[PDB]
């Protein structure tokens, strides 16, 4: 039986955020829930998360999937694992410890944590990692006979364990049974004064109980974020390990290491993907789809065959073949069909185009229901706003919108209609209609 | 007397990608032409590419260049060497043979490759390398004196061979005579159940033949790529490459690691490229011209003293003193005269522009010859597609185009001629002349 | 008593530019100034700057800061150390001598070598580093017990003083008299026929006096840069440096490894910095405001709370809650209000926007004066020049623009007014007044 303890509750000083510390996004989530992630590999029958500064913006992010704690006062991890009793006390089992601010553990790492827990039989595993800039990190301390003696904090570490490169991760795997009465003798007799989770491990020295340590295969998860210079080096790993898993999927990628895609973005094979192209939230790609430098996407659809030159696009759907860019701006609640082409300075904004229809050239679609083959001429513009109401206008198929041409909403061009480059419209242009209205041109001789 | 074999008809499963392995590009030609372009610096008289999957498409990219032989079924890398007997059997000479997936080694590599295999009297002589990471590659086992006795591949490596860090390239240079003898002793008794080139070394020991090794003087020469991870690096080591070239050359990079330079563009001295620019094809740069974040040149001449500030520029002519950007788009067969300046949103397409011509904002410039000394007003939209037919536009010498003017082709805009702004203009407007087509303002007071 | 002598007459061949080498600049600033801003740390009591190579651009750039000597001929090193004769000679106390070609060595290393140099009595101190790639530096030469005898240029070291990796930074401190005397018995006898400032070190050892080597803590701020290969490694360094500086004063950075921030760029906690933003010269950005990639800033001020998505900006002042982007150029002398919103393809030009203006797409903007919540409808373009003349335009507070209208300067437009769509204003527009100036719609049926 395994349980699991998450430490948010801490103010996270060296931030300077008002945000707190494990709400810190990387590649799209906060630090709070990549550590989530990773707890669900041990499949805990609980799940305890320990809030307490500014608890209500961290229980939003985690609400209904693990149960809360409330540490009033940040008086130390110790402290805050010591506030899950109510709840844990007496249960019989494996009880995992992790930080909210260590993001890069992989769940793979805390199977692989308990399992050696359990083999080993021990009363507490300490999952640790080496690094050749140990400052800040509690420092793992051994015998002759590389035996667990304790841990002891970058502060409260004399020259000699300083420099030990053997760190602590943060996380451990306790006997459910023997924490809770260990916790009963943790002191504040220490640098900050607070109460250390770390000094349960000498604790359980003194009755000569079973103290393990499990080293990460991988050193690069063992990043603990107490500033923001740690938070961009998060950033740095998971971007590398998210842009390899789409490689090994058979994605290209010019410059993974200078190309962000967020953790849930999903990507088909043989994708192209350019150096600087973001792509966040719920964004999905399909197949052969090509993007280029400058490309940002979020939570938005794209189909397979599509080529996104240098363009933004957000919380829209875009179908096969579409060809957008460069510098086109796709807004919210938009949907263009298949193979359509929205060409440079081009705006799209909660509209629907259809199939085939080409907005090549300085064009603002808004609040519009465009029909197939529709072509707008560069320079046209769609006017919805009126300084205190939205209208809509609807555009037939096969319409030939002329160039430079104002449409006023609401208005409706029909099937096969062709509006006059340069002309303003302010009323219905019925179907196979060819609607003018602009100034005569008059020459003056010199 | 030099011999060269290309291995190119493999599946490159591992890509997942329906276009075959060597045709992937890496900085703007496919991994196949690196490859070629090296092969040339020993000078062969002969030149054999094997070809299999999809051949056709092999083809095509290095016809009229190089002898194609079929390999129907990819049996290994031993029997694609098997293919090309008809061609090479019975001459005598060095044979050299090398992957079409390693795209990193130089000309200068392969020469002292050939050198070494002469110089030391080898019947057989393999390119290697070392690395913490072999996997994937083939390992060079030797005896306690450093004596080439075979190359064991990954797949059929023990571990023991796994802990080996020399790495076979893949690249190799036979005795031609002795080669194809050796050829025929190749059994598929392996993993993979193939025939393997790499066992030739193992059967020329058989008869006491001499082996040997040329270590690589760079060690990142050696990349093999067989997935997209590997295609990445190769497109990071190969971009280092040609950016180094460029500041050798006197050209000033803010960022060379995230720079996307092909590796047949030429820049002259004094350039200033900014981090994140991209010039792609056979992209010429002149003296002293100033590119910034986002710029994105394809096929283009570029003069000098030009200022190319976050613009995409394709297939046209840029001369000396033009200023563009930001955000401006010029597109195929366009032509920018000296001094011309071309400001943000402004796109330009199959058009001449004559020297000292400004267009400075929101500007659709399609089809149109225009002279020196014109002034665009902002806003300025020539229409040239009517829905069947693409007309031309002629714009003379001097001439004030009205700002968010429409210019209807086909018209002529002669000489010193001044259209008003709003204008839309559907006739020839005379050299000299004024021409306005917009509707009187009327103000109702409130 | 300090006294500094800042080297900067070489031609910097290597280079390949008409651009004196100390005059090539590192994250906004020349080499020189880096180097100069280093030696105020030593608080020196006189200051000279050797020129000579095109001096006078030279001499602008720190103009009024420190004492010039010219060094008519570049005939090396310590030769341009004997033009500061006239100035320094007869004074007694540490004199500090540093190339102005090695812009990382900071102010904190240059105050720990003169430390060293009067705590430790030499007549001499070399300030030292290692490097696996000593290539083109001069190496320091020691005994059995570690004792500094000489420094060997790169064209003079033997093969196997070519393997020594201690190099010399180029920076000493000297006895002010002894130095002098040991200058005159410099020789010219070496590979380049120059007169070292590096020989003294040896003449000095010929009389028994001295002589000590500071090593740097950081090896990295050892950089000399003679080419633009090591220009570019001096922008990388300097680079992480600065934006190391901004993360640790609370500002979050997807990826300081591709975020260019100059020298003196100031910005506030809580901002967030995606990759690929540029913020250049006397320019700084307020507290929780958001930069996304490819927002490139020169001198400006942006205010709190802002959101800048993918936009230009020069020479401007943006208040709080300013909305700009994505696409948007803000050019110079333009100024926006609290809560302005700056749409997509939007150019504002020497115009001051009061406060809750919004201006969302396609429009330009030049040399106008706009008031408080005034409406730009899309399209909308303003006309300043006519050939010749540039002419205000006027705007009050409330005015509704409609879409692709034209405002001929010099015009106003009354408070509360508005411009019907696709209007061409030539004449003042009274408030609370309704304008049209467009063609009537007209429907031809078919
Ligand atoms: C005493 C202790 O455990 N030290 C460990 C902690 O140091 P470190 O100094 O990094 O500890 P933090 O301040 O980051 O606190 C760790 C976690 O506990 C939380 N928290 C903190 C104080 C509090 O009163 N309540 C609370 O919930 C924080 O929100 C955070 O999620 O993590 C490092 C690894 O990253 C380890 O090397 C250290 O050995
Ligand atoms: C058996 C063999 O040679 N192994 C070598 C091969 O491994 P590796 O596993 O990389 O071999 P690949 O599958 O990439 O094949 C190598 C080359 O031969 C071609 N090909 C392959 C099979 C075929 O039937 N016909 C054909 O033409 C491929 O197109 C490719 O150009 O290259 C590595 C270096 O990069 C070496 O370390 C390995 O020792
Ligand atoms: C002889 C000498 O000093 N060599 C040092 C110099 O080599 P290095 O070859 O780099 O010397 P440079 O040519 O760059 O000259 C150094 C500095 O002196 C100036 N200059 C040069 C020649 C001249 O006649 N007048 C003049 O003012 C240059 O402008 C530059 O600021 O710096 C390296 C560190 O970066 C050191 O490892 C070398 O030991
Ligand atoms: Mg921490
Ligand atoms: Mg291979
Ligand atoms: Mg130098
Ligand atoms: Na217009």
């Amino acid at each position: 039986s395994n349980f699991a303890i998450i430490l948010a509750a801490g103010k996270g000083t060296r931030m300077k955020s008002d945000l707190p510390k494990v709400l810190h996004k990387v590649a799209g989530i906060s630090m709070l829930e990549h550590v989530f992630r990773s707890v669900g590999a041990i499949q805990p029958e609980k799940t305890v998360t320990v809030v307490g500064h500014k608890a209500e913006l961290v229980e939003e992010v985690l609400a209904g999937q693990t149960e809360f704690v409330t540490q009033s006062e940040q008086l130390g991890t110790g402290h805050a694992v010591m506030m899950t009793e109510p709840i844990l006390e007496g249960l019989s089992g494996h009880t995992l410890v992790i930080a909210g601010d260590t993001p890069l553990i992989t769940g793979e790492s805390l199977k692989n944590l308990i399992d050696f827990h359990i083999n080993h039989k021990n009363v507490a595993t300490i999952l640790t990692a080496e690094t050749d800039n140990p400052f800040g990190y509690g420092r793992i301390v051994r015998n002759d006979n590389a035996e667990v003696l304790r841990i002891v904090e970058q502060k409260d570490a004399t020259d000699f364990e300083k420099q030990i490169k053997e760190i602590n991760t943060g996380t451990y795997v306790f006997d459910n049974e023997r924490l809770f009465e260990a916790l009963k003798n943790i002191n504040t007799n220490n640098a900050q004064g607070e109460y250390y989770i770390t000094d349960v491990i000498g604790i359980f020295r003194e009755t000569g109980e079973k103290v393990g340590a499990y080293t990460l295969k991988d050193f690069d998860e063992s990043l603990g974020v107490n500033d923001r210079v740690a938070l961009a080096t998060a950033e740095s790993v998971m971007r590398r390990r998210i842009n390899h898993k789409h490689m090994v999927n058979g994605v290209s990628f010019v410059n993974p290491e200078a190309t962000y895609i967020d953790i849930d973005v999903e990507i088909a094979s043989e994708v192209q993907i350019e150096a600087n192209v973001t792509l966040k939230g719920q964004t999905k790609i399909g197949a052969e789809t090509v993007l280029t430098n400058g490309t940002y996407v979020v939570d938005s659809t794209i189909g397979a065959g599509a080529v996104i030159t240098n363009s933004m696009i957000e919380e829209s759907s875009v179908a096969d073949g579409v060809i957008v860019g460069p510098y086109a701006h796709i807004r919210p609640n938009s949907s263009l069909g298949a193979q359509v082409h929205i060409g440079n300075f081009v705006e799209v904004k909660g509209s629907s185009i259809g199939e085939n229809t080409k907005a090549g050239h300085l064009t603002y679609i808004g609040n519009c229901e465009v029909g197939s083959n529709v072509n707008f001429g560069a320079g046209t513009i769609t006017v919805n706003y009126d300084g205190k109401n939205k209208y809509k206008t609807v555009i037939g198929n096969n319409v030939f919108v002329g160039s430079n041409s104002t449409i006023i909403a609401p208005v409706e061009l029909g099937d096969n209609s062709l509006v006059g480059a340069g002309s303003t419209i302010t009323k219905d242009v019925p179907a196979d209609a060819i609607a003018i209205g602009r100034g005569r041109q008059i020459n003056k001789d010199e």
